[PDB]
Order: structure tokens, then C-alpha cells, then sequence
């Protein structure tokens, strides 16, 4: 089972691996998780912060660019997110495709049934062979509770990200606060 | 050996490869050629054709971004350059990390001593680590010449005059002060046996 925790900056998607994959653990099943962007393990992903932090021209200026960095860089895990899924009964992956497509509507001013977001699902999925998620687990936080833990950008993200889920895009998505029970959760995704 | 064939668009590079090739082989000596970008062989390259054909949105829009795509493509042949640098006595690329220096400065109207420029240097040489090529050889043609060749559909690089002219502008610059490497600048009724004479 593929699981991606999708989310804001700030939502507690990383603390929200951890707890999930204790849960599954704790009920018999192997648990193997990944982050994404690969900071570190591949130059896509460094770029693509280089970018972010100013460097790089123009580069950042471009929303599709960005995105293209950050596919690029699942693209080369593909081996990767497949030996997890041959090896472990649950891959969880800390972000996934639909940050691509949550992110760069969002900064484009357009909703989850948008372009950029079909343009995602066409890019990752079919070119580049990225696997279909089983579950999408979207940890919503709301603008401000997310200050509280680019703020406009960061808002209409969680924006699409709402709909995104309620749309099924890509797959069937479950919405959970950070409270969320471990052991519940682990037993609604088996 | 590795040389690079340089150019603006229409100036008749693939030919040149072909009877460079064909110099080097009546000499005895085993060659292979790669272009770039690598169509079909990197969706790096796939998506920047694509991308100067006006799709993936604003894309193309972004100079940095492009150059990233070519550049993103010939990390991913480093290995094959080398492993064709293994089992051939010459090496010819048809186009290669010049082309990206060319003309990113030429879409910025900087010149050779621009940011783009030296931009191109570390990412693609020092960062990505792409062997440095024995010989940049820019085949020199009218621009007149070159933008009938290709209006006989276009991308938004070809559709542009000013920015061949440009690229070539530049171009001229890199080989004048030996950017990245040894430059032999050649006219298109260049002798190939003396061309490849020359280079080895
Ligand atoms: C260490 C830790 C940080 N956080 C906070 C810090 C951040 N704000 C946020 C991190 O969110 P992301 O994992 O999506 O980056 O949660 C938790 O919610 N729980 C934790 O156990
Ligand atoms: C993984 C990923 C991140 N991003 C964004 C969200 C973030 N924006 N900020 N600041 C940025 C870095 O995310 P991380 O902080 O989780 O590394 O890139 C995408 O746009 N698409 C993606 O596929
Ligand atoms: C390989 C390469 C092509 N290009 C451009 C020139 C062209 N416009 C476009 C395609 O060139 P070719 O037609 O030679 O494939 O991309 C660069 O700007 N940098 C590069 O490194």
C-alpha cells in the first residue's frame, strides 16, 4: 500500500509520519517511508531550493519550472518507491505528487480542478511512471493555525489542497487534524 | 577526444558532424557522435522542446529554467560520454554545454562577461561535473542564411532573429577568449580531411 501525508509547511506532516507508521507497525505490517524533495540526493531537488532561496536567475519565477524540479526529482526515486513497495507492506511518503499540483495552482490563482493540477496527474503519473498513491492523507491546517505552527501562497495552497481532496484527485483521500489517533488511522488506511 | 559542434539554429551543424565524422574514419580513427539535446532520451529534453512549442505553461518563460532543462539532460548522459570516449578514438557532440552559455546570455542581451554566462560554467562544468571537451569548433554562418534555412513549425527560439543574431554575437565571444576550453571557429565550406586534420 502507497500512502502519501500531504499539507502546508508547518502542518506536522513529518511528526504525522513517525505516529503512522508506529501504528501499522504495531499491527503487523512493515513500514518503509520517504520524503520528498530529496534535499541532498538529487540535484533537482537542490536546485529547486537554490531557486527558492533566490539563486538560479529567473528560474523560480516560473511555476511550471518548479514543478517540472520537483517531478524530476520523484522521477529519479521511481526505482526507489518501487523496491519500498516490493519490500514493505506500507510506504509512506512525507509529501508526494499532489504537493506539485496543490503548490503551483496556488501560486498560479487557480483551484484544484485547474490546469496546472491536470497538468500534475499527466507529468508524474504517465511520463514519468510515478506510482498512483492508495491514500492521500491530507493533515489540514487552517491559514491561521498554520501561522500560528508566504502566508497568501501558503493559504490558497491549503485552499486547492482542501479540494483536491474532496475531488478524489489522483485517489481516495482522507482529511485528519495532527490529533489524529495513530491506531484508528493506521486501521481506516488498511 | 571530445569536440563540440557550436552554432546558432540553421547554421548547418549536423552536416558538419557528418563529414567531420567522415575525415576522422578516412584517417583511422573510430568516431561517435551524440546531440543534445538528447530528444527522446531524456524527458529533460523532451519537455523543453515541448516547452518552446508554447506548452507546460511559463515554462519557457524562464531563461534559467530552460538552460536548467538542457543542463538537467547532459548530467544525465555523463556516463554515456564517457563510456563513447571509451570505445572511440573521437567523440562528436552536436551541440553541448556552449549552446546553453550562447544563448541564455543572448535571451538576457548580456554578453560573455554576464552572469548567465558564468552561470552556465559552474553548474554545468564544475557542479554537474560534464567532461570538458578537447575542442569547441563554432560553425560561423550568415544570419540571413541560417533564418532561411529554418523558415523553410518553429519554435519560439527559431521565430526569434534578434536572438540568433545574438547567439551568435556571443558565441563568437566564448571561442574569441577560449570559454571552457579550445575553440576553432569555421565557415561552412570548411575541408573536413583539413578540419579534422586540425582538430587531431
Ligand atoms: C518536532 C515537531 C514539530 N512540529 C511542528 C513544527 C512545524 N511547524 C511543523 C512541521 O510541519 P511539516 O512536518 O509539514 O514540515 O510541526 C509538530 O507539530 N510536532 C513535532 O513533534
Ligand atoms: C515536494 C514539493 C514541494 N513543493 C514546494 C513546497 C515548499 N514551498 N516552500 N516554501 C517547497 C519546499 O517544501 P519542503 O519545505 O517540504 O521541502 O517546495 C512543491 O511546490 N512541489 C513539490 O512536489
Ligand atoms: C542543447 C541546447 C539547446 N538549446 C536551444 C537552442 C534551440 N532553440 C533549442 C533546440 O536546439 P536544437 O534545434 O539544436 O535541438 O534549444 C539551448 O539554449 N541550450 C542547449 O544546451
Amino acid at each position: 500500500m502507497l500512502i502519501a501525508i500531504e499539507g502546508v509547511d508547518g502542518a506536522g506532516k513529518r511528526t504525522l509520519v513517525e505516529k503512522l507508521s508506529g501504528a501499522f507497525r504495531a499491527a503487523g505490517r512493515s513500514v518503509a517511508t520517504l520524503a520528498f524533495p530529496r534535499y541532498g540526493q538529487s540535484v533537482a531537488a537542490d536546485i529547486a531550493a537554490e531557486a527558492l532561496h533566490g539563486e538560479h536567475g529567473d528560474l523560480a519565477s516560473s511555476v511550471y519550472a518548479m514543478a517540472t524540479l520537483f517531478a524530476l526529482d520523484r522521477a529519479g526515486a521511481v526505482h526507489t518507491i518501487q523496491g519500498l513497495c516490493r519490500g514493505y507492506d506500507v510506504v509512506i511518503l512525507d509529501r508526494y505528487v499532489a504537493s506539485n499540483a496543490a503548490y503551483s495552482a496556488a501560486r498560479l490563482h487557480e483551484n484544484a480542478a485547474g490546469k496546472a493540477a491536470a497538468w500534475v496527474q499527466r507529468i508524474e503519473f504517465a511520463r514519468l511512471g510515478l506510482p498512483k498513491p492508495d491514500w492521500q492523507v491530507l493533515l489540514a491546517v487552517s491559514a491561521e493555525l498554520a501561522g500560528e505552527r508566504d502566508a497568501e501562497l501558503q493559504q490558497r495552497t491549503g485552499a486547492v489542497y482542501a479540494e483536491l481532496a474532496a475531488q478524489g484527485w489522483g485517489g481516495r483521500w482522507l482529511v485528519v487534524g495532527a490529533d489524529v489517533d495513530p491506531g484508528r488511522l493506521a486501521a481506516t488506511l488498511a
